[PDB]
């Protein structure tokens, strides 16, 4: 099978890229492989696979981490993402969120239901399995569990059977059966909760599958929009049918190539302790305990040698910045140009944190729209602070043409002298906040409300008659013939390889 | 004479040091020694040394450019900074600034006057010397005048005698026989302007020196408090006295082994136009000509085979970064400490184009004060923004004591995630605006005032009972036996020197 459409392969893939690191001495999850795959992280290299956990038995289970990180590299920085979408490894980001949006404006291809797959390999119910005692990995010495579930896929569908949702959540081991975890509004999760919620008869049909097609889990950390079935999403970016198979113990259906699945149901009542987990802003606040959600899990169900993916998340950079910011800049792009606006590229700088997301003008298309600064800041916020695309994101910072927003250093320089701070920002108090930003949840504010912020960093005659400025750098500020023979005669004078 | 005292000796320990290279074919002064010094800065390069410069005659002149600015290593990054100061060089920020703030808290060490030096070995008289035909840089494709001065030092004295400055302001060849320039408030080279003007009676005597001991043009970079003759500080940072010779046709007294010097004055009545200066921010605005002050030269003495200094300022890495800002940062750091306010270390950003200063607060002071955000921020911007000190820095960033501010990528992260957009700063908008930034002078607002703001990245524990979190990094979310563990078997499992 094909690495964007089996996880298995798509490790073979990254061995193939010279991209793995294989170890097959003994690991232990209680913090050695999380911070192996910390240290990766922070220094883009090599993703791990611990073939040896202590702990591992029956087959559960082998960890990859770092499954979405960069490669050191500039030319295939982001490669391991490429694998998860069948693109070259030398992919822009450009090409790899034009791909993730490909499909917002295709017909979905729905999946195709099969007997079997390797997913059905081996079983556990009720009586044979204990999840306590499964190698789960403790990622950060001060987590209020053992977080189980950073990289897997959730699988809730409507009562109506209309939408059937798959997304990443946390979850952390709770008892020898049950997960707790984060289910937060506005998240599709939560949306589909609050409908069995209100419906007030069951818990919710449930599964969890590790190690799904990496296409699905690309999806499953973007934002596509309210009612949008995940599955039918990923058929037609990769053009294809994606195979689930039926769960056992209910009517869900999984990729049939998932490395592990747990089935069982998401509680309408219950809660229990979750947390505290070290995540994608870089913090960790020890004893920041409080009810998450409680699921039951009634039967595993797992491939042959099994392979857990993992996050171990933080600071710079991991899935978080990689993935999350990168896919609702992507979405953000998309409802600005369905909205009217004139961007054309989005992105959230790793040097915020993935806080912020920079927008660029098309300031050809501004300029004909005859309008002012505080104008159009408010109609961006307006658009963005209101959709669910922009949940996490406390900071827009518009630039005009000349500004790479894939580039964060050009973001800076823009931000740093083009945005004049007051006058050329509107705030915005009464929009939803992202609370798990520390200055929120943690902060001197509502945890759940504000603290968001529109940066002007268009110059004046970008609105009006055109940029009237060149940089005071090596390209704009020399002409073409002399930064020519600059270069052809760099190394000959003493001076000091793309791919490296 | 060593290389902190002697320009010439400076030079040579570049070269000792494999951070020259000298240039002995013919370079064109228009555009060509720019655009390779440009790019040297761009890439962290070696400084260029170009001894054939197209139009240079009767000794006048060799260019060193980047004479300030950074080496591609992090150990030695800071080295030809150091080189100024008879540091190692290794030496840290921390370390080179703390030898610029040493002569603070010392006694002056007035300067020594000799009959003679080296920058008498050559003269050109009022019928000898023509501006226009020196081979004067022309830096930035569209700048608006041959920038003859970018690393001088301009020497005026106050109409008593009592205070003598040494400052770099840009200047550009008028005619044959002036230059214009800047000469902007509060700077102190307008400062003793004024005090000319008001006395009425005659033009101020002037000098301008290029190639001058490092050491002074440091001092000459730095804002040094009201009243305080430069010389004197630099004598005693140094330890020495430093040794002038007096001018011919006034009676400054100018560096001994200043490479070339220009002696005249600085009308107190005319004008002429200046601008515009490719600069600090990375920007030039073609056609953005004013009035600029307008000086006179008499005579021009220099040394044998001189060599002018030259930077080629804009976009990263330029001595308009790393000293101006730097420098900034360090008076900052001091006037806050006079101030009774707990800061140990301040540093602008390069990332902020060096108009934000990051101040880390010992917040064990901050707690005992038992104080509040806003009070804070409110007393830090009151004490900065209204000092001349503070006068380019538009955002001061408040830290604890976790951060480095000397690593703007700490500083980013603090900033992005500690901070609340509008709730955790305060605006000023009744200070001084640094007019030069480009969302000032060519901004929405007025150009000379406002814009400013405190941005508090104190989290709410930092003020009474200390640090609540730890980061998801490797070096705070693992203990220290297993951080050390995965360090020692890192290439030993597959995966990838200090100086490089
Ligand atoms: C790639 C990835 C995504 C994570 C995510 C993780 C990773 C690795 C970790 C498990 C390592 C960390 C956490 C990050 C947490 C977090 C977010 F990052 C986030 F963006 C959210 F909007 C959010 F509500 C949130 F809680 N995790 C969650 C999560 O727990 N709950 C969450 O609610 N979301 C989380 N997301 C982000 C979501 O997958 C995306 O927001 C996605 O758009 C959700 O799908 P849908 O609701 O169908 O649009
Ligand atoms: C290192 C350096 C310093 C430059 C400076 C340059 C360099 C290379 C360049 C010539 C390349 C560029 C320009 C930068 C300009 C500029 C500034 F950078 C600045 F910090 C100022 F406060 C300012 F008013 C200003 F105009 N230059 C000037 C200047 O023209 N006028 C200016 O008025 N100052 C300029 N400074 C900065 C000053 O040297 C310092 O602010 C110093 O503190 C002034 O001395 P004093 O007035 O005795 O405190
Ligand atoms: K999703
Ligand atoms: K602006
Ligand atoms: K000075
Ligand atoms: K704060
Ligand atoms: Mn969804
Ligand atoms: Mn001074």
């Amino acid at each position: 099978q094909p690495a964007h459409l089996c996880f298995r392969s798509f490790v073979e893939a990254l061995k193939v890229d010279n991209d793995l690191v294989e170890i097959n001495t003994p690991i232990d999850p209680n913090l050695e492989a999380a911070a192996i795959t910390r240290r990766v992280c922070e220094t883009n290299d090599k993703a791990p696979l611990f073939n040896n956990l202590i702990g591992m038995k029956n087959g559960l289970f082998r960890i990859l981490g770092a499954p979405g990180s960069l490669r050191k590299s500039s030319a295939d920085r982001y490669g391991r993402l490429a694998r998860h979408l069948a693109l070259p490894p030398t992919a822009s980001m450009r090409e790899i969120l034009d791909k993730m949006l490909s499909a917002s404006d295709m017909p979905p291809i729905p999946p195709t239901i099969v007997p079997t797959g390797p997913c059905k390999e081996n079983s556990l119910d009720d009586s044979e399995f204990d999840l306590t005692e499964l190698p789960v990995p403790l990622i950060h010495k001060s987590d209020g569990g053992k977080y189980i579930q950073t990289y897997g896929m959730h699988i809730v569908q409507s009562p109506d059977g209309t939408w059937t949702n798959w997304s990443i959540a946390r979850a952390m081991v709770h008892d020898k059966n049950h997960l707790t975890g984060l289910v937060i509004p506005p998240q599709h999760i939560w949306q589909i909760h609050q409908m069995w919620k209100k419906e007030g008869r069951s818990d919710v049909p449930w599964a969890l599958a590790f190690g799904v097609p990496p296409a699905a889990i690309m999806a499953s950390s973007m934002p596509i929009p309210d009612g949008v079935t995940e599955a039918g999403y990923v058929g037609a970016m990769t053009g294809s049918s994606l195979e689930l198979v039926k769960c056992d113990t209910n009517d869900l259906y999984v990729p049939a190539t998932s490395e592990i699945v747990l089935e069982g149901t998401l509680s309408i009542s219950e809660t229990g302790p979750e947390g505290p987990f070290g995540q994608m802003h870089g913090y960790i606040f020890p004893g920041d305990t409080h009810l998450g959600a409680k699921y039951k899990v009634n039967r595993i169900t797992y491939r042959n040698n099994a392979i857990m993916p993992m996050s171990s998340c933080g600071r710079l950079t991991d899935e978080t910045h990689t993935m999350i910011g990168s896919l609702a800049a992507a979405e953000i792009r998309k409802l600005c140009q369905q909205n009217d606006l004139p961007i054309t590229d989005a992105f959230a700088p790793f040097e915020s944190q993935v806080t912020w997301v920079a927008l660029r003008v098309d300031t050809e298309k501004l300029r004909a729209m005859k309008t002012t600064s505080e104008g159009f800041r408010k109609r961006v916020g307006d658009v963005v602070f209101n959709h669910k695309a922009g949940y996490t994101i406390h900071r827009l910072v518009l630039v005009g043409d000349d500004i790479d927003v894939y580039e964060g250093k050009d973001v800076l320089w823009a931000f740093s002298t083009r945005c004049r701070p007051g006058m050329d920002e509107t705030l915005f108090e009464d929009v939803r906040g992202f609370p798990l930003i520390p200055y929120m949840g943690h902060g001197n504010g509502p945890a759940h409300r504000g603290g968001k912020v529109v940066s002007d960093a268009l110059m004046p005659t970008e609105y009006t008659t055109g940029r009237n400025w060149e940089a005071a750098d090596f390209n704009q500020s020399y002409p073409e013939d002399l930064k020519q023979k600059v270069l052809d005669n760099w190394t000959k004078m003493g001076f000091s390889h793309h791919h490296h």
